[PDB]
């Protein structure tokens, strides 16, 4: 069920990513002021889904749920254990924990990705 | 050593406000069964979130806000359709009737007549009828004018048209899920630790009323005393019971409605007579019932404020009809009841309680001026029979001297009739993009 | 040989008309303009100059002008729809002269009526009396008279607790729009300009409404710049901007009582009750020796068109009922309509003096040129004064002639468009197009 | 910032299009008011899924910078690489192929349909 | 040794209900014109499909209810700024015209005078006009009312916007499509083998009557005669015609007409007075025309019916004069005409028949009670020719085996009419995405 | 051919128009009536995403054709492969499975959550 691990290890919760992804859209698909209320709320739902999608594609994840970038970790961000991070702390305290650099790490990840391709235009 | 890695479809969120849908669960012309008309007929789902600990707050909920907005624009569309009276804001001659009233009723009804136009624009009949003396203010066999003329226009609501509240759904759009919090005994603000997301409330019933909250839940374990902050006073007390007092409301006469045309197809509808000696309208509680579940409130508020302290209640103090009185919509009919009869006793440590009524037909709803509505009067008898599910008091003086202090049935906001329902629901944004480390890199250059 | 590449977030674009959104600083309150115009702006302009880029712009063809006139033409009117009608008003009037201590200008200028108005209950009548002035009202055949609009329009009284007054507006693009900037020092409004920069809200652009000289917009930098479509076509208005601000002081010199009566149930009229102290017509104050200089500038400007072996000659308008033979604008909440000829009375060859126009002032409006809808404005009380700097005129030629030397100038107007163009000739929205095509050496691998 | 690269040569300018591809999207994230800014959102989406659509159908799906099977041919504008991307900027060399934009684009469409029925009868 | 394989931009559908949008080709006061303001290519672009059988069924089509509804809405919107006519719903004193009058005709028109608004709250003016009576009733020189003072408000139709069908093409929205059945026999509910795909209809022209279909298309091959269940008398027979039968309708009175203001800009238009003798309204249909195509009619209905089958025609039964006679509008007037010269025959194995006709002023349309407008008057002398492309009949009676059907004209639902002309079109959803066999694996 | 115009072709043969029908539902993409509008167009965006992800997911976000690792049971159908793709059109096919759509769909997804995963593991 939708958001069933939310209280599960980070590690655990990825197990099953997939039931958080199909019902971004499938909740969607599924008086004159009414009518425009429910229109800005199916444009948003869409304009957020897209939003990410795109994020994913700059930083160069497509189709995959977990993607592995090339950029190092900053232990500046967060210094701490693998094994805590992964088997016995949730998503939810994980996100609250490293919240400050989402900026940071974005710019990064789409840097990174820029550079990748060039590259590879070239070796060719 | 490690490196970035991205996680989409991650099972978080954050506390966010949106606009919210509702749904009915399926009478006709039923103006709440209309708008909602979205089907709640998917099984409701309940997933319980095992080791989630979250933070609610029933007092910052825009859920309650949402609630209200909806309901006024569903009072405004309803009565867009109907008849306006502009043409009865004339001058009315009335005298008293005096015909069969109890002492109880002297003074109470007006028998009055004026000069009305009709279809053909040159035409003038002379009309009678009853009016309650709440509608009817004097001018100067004496002359007296509608309450609303100087201030509102007046438009008499569809007689084909239904408010009865039935259950209502709110729904979470997509990207959204309310987190509902079912510990036992929660008091409005701080952490919950028995918590489970559902994609719609359940049914609310959006009833009206000030005073006394009627058919709403009851609490599973006792009586519980919320408010925003306790000791602070000109703030108003929400008491959700864990057992109902059963409130029976009448109108005893047989009301005979006539009706006249006022233009091309616009209908007028008013009281002609009525049938049998002239009654006040009452409400009763059982008194038994009423002074057990009046123990119960002493015993959680010296909780709060010292188990030496004497708690004393008293009647409203003063004001409008509206908040003065408890007002409510019992067979389509407006009713004002005296409550000075339910909050007069002081705690130290087959009988019933009458409360009078008044009945009124032009209704200044919703604390607005402007925009006045006429409610037809109902042929027959008026019967009810509720459920009061909880109090909003308000305490008052903030004295120390003698540590009795004085409770009083407060009025409030309409807000309030609904926040006491939704106080267990929060909505929040779903979140699907996170960051963390581990030991992975890529492997194509 | 060369392959095909296909890139994605190509730095391009190609003209476009998209729907702007209007913007506001969200600092009365009581505002239209700022109730309007909810979304804040950014503090930051965060404008990108672009380097290298050249970019050809047409204030006479440019889309923000004609949104900014159906905006402002739909915005006046949500604003009037919940307000009193005035149609229980259109009665017959007995009316007789204000003839009490008034000054020669204004004789004829005032009238004192009296009708029968209703009450809130409808069975009633009451009498009022109220002052009226005569663009208002006409003779039916003390004599009978009646409200001009009787019998073209309903008359909607402006809601008192309304403010019109302008207040900068922003302009901003759409997602997949952005607006480019000519920061050219002297662009004339039309063609290629090089100092081109990138911005996401136009600056703020107060919509004050006037007909023949322009009032508080941007001054011109350096010289005068003056800008028009085609200046052969003497059918064409000349918008002339001035590098300098020549002030105007206003006032409406009577101090009046307002006093109001309810017409029926929650809806009050307002109407001037009374005056105090002698009677006075409006005036309009500019320095003469300030004008003076102001045309002598315009004037070498508009000989770099015509010549400097000519004359150039001012004159008063004409034609035009009284909305276009006269400065109007809107101070406190008072309509004016003020003579102008003493401005434009100059033939140029090659403290002290001000110069006084005299203002006619009406309280039933019509506007943007409609006929079938009518404002009431409902009267200011106390006396009223504001000022003003002129930043710009509006001209148009008189027309030429056989062996003529001379150039006729007067003062004119067209639509209001022609007062949006003044302020927004520098700004043009464009589409961006991400997909781009080139030739390379790489060929896809298969 | 974004257009920042708008007078750069092609060259360079090919290092900025992260900035344009995000501006859009984040850009995008009275009745009569309402209903125009609906449909000023709806369009900028659409136009974005578009562009999505068609670099799927080419086989340019998740890239900035794609590579494709289909040659330059000489009835376009033909001009040398020590120009087109050293000198020119992406504004100008728009304008100079801006008629054979529908001629490429169908044989990019055509190349990526017989690329992937190959695939599946190879498999 | 066969795995799934996904499959994207599949040339599949299922049957849809979504909205259409209106288009139209390129005076501009026209309703139609002014709605349906997006153009259409000049070519449509039909594309024939081969080796593909679709099955159509026009009575539960929902292009149908949508065109009716959006009549409707369409209707409405134009009236809405039209003058109010309140101030007219006062007493008439009416005495009757009879100074050169026809015996047909005779007490048609009333000659009424009433105290009416002017643009001044004081002031009234005593007005002159003639009605007819069908919009007038008495009261009890006579006290007289307008027909419409006890159910509505009357709204005046605006003179310069016109109402005259425009041919109009519906439009499938982007994953839609309109299908196409060209199957020269098809009767409206069942399988069609001869098909094509458009994204657009063709032009249909939104014509509103009853009993006789005016300026449809006719039937190319021979006279088609529809019906959803044969056998139930409960159903309307829908029969088109392969060749049109001409009908020329006037109204010969040359109409003088009159305006006076009601109120601030707001005109009232009325008949004033009347130039030439009073004559009726009539409709001329050839006989010889109408005795050739109603045969026709009638060797096909024996088809479905039986060859010893006795088919008679008869008129209309009875009800408001909407649903008893053939109302239509032309020159923008109203007309109600009788069809008793039209149906009195019996059919066993220059001649014009004249039908009188009414005008009526006072229309209430759609069958909405609470709705109303006046349609002004038309000065001059009106005429119009249409072409009658099918009948709506309701046959009755045979309970008793008698071999004697009866055939009526009728039905006051004009869905049917729009029917006639969407019988051929369905809607359809692209499904794009599938799952078949194949001898390949997705390698790892 | 054009769209749809291999709506009776066989279901090899129309294989190769799969660009076509791809593409039109963007390609070719009274307050009230303002509304009704709007909505149809929100709509087809809704349909052609909800698409979309299904292929995501499933493990075939860039192509139009995708072999997968699910196998074919005898559950869905048990037509010769030949009879398959030479005789019938995708009509008359889709016609035979029409109740297996939701036990392939979820087979599918579970095969991507499978496959997927042990990629993270080998980099
Ligand atoms: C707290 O909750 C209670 C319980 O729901 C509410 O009490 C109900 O109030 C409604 C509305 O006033 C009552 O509904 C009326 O019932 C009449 C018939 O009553 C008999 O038949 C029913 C059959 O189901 C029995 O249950 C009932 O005991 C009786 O034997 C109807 O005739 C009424 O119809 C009216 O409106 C329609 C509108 O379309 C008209 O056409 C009709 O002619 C007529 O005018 C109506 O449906 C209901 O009976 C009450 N229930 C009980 C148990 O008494 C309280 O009102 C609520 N508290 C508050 C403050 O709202
Ligand atoms: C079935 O189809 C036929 C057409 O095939 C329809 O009949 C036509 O109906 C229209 C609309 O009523 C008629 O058009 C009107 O013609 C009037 C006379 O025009 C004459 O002069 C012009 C040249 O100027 C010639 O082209 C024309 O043939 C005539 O000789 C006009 O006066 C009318 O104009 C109206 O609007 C203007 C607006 O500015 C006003 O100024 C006018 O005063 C007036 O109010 C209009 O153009 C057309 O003539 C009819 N043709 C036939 C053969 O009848 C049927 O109505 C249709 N059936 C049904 C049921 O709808
Ligand atoms: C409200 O009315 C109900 C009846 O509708 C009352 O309940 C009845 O009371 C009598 C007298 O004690 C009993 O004989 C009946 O058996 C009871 N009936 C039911 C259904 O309970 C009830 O007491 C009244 N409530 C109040 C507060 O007056
Ligand atoms: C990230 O690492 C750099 C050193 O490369 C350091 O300067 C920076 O401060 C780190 N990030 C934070 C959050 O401090
Ligand atoms: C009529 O009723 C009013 C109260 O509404 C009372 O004050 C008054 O004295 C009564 N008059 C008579 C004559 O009964
Ligand atoms: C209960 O009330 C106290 C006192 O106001 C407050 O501190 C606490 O957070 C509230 N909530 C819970 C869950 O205890
Ligand atoms: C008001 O009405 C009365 C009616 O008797 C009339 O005499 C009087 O002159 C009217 N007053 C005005 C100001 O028109
Ligand atoms: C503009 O041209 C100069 C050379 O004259 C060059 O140095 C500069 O980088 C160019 N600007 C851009 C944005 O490329
Ligand atoms: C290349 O261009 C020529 C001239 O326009 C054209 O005839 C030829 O078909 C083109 N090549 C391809 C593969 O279409
Ligand atoms: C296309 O070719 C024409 C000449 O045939 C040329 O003028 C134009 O600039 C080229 N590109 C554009 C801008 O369409
Ligand atoms: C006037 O005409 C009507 C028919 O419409 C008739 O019933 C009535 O008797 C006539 N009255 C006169 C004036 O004879
Ligand atoms: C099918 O209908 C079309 C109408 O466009 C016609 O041209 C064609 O000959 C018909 N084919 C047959 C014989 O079914
Ligand atoms: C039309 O044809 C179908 C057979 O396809 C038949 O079932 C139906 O009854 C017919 N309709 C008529 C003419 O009654
Ligand atoms: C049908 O015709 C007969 C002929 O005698 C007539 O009496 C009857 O009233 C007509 N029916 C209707 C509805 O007009
Ligand atoms: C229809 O079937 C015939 C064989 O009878 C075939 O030749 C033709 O190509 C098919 N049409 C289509 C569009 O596949
Ligand atoms: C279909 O697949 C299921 C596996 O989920 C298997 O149990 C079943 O036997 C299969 N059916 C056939 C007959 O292929």
């Amino acid at each position: 069920g939708f958001l069933g691990a939310a209280g599960s290890t980070m590690g655990a919760a990825s197990m099953t990513l997939t039931v958080q992804a199909r019902n971004l859209l499938s909740g969607i698909v599924q008086d004159t002021h009414w009518g425009i209320k429910q229109l800005q709320a199916r444009v948003l739902a869409v304009e957020h889904y897209l939003r990410d999608q795109q994020l994913l594609g700059i930083w160069g994840c497509s189709g995959k749920l977990i993607c592995c970038t090339n950029v190092p970790w900053n232990s500046s961000w967060s210094n701490r254990n693998l094994s805590e991070i992964w088997d016995n702390m949730t998503w939810l305290q994980w996100d609250k924990e490293i919240s400050n650099y989402t900026q940071i790490i974005y710019g990064l990840l789409e840097e990174s990705q820029n550079q990748q391709e060039k590259n590879e235009q070239d070796l060719l």
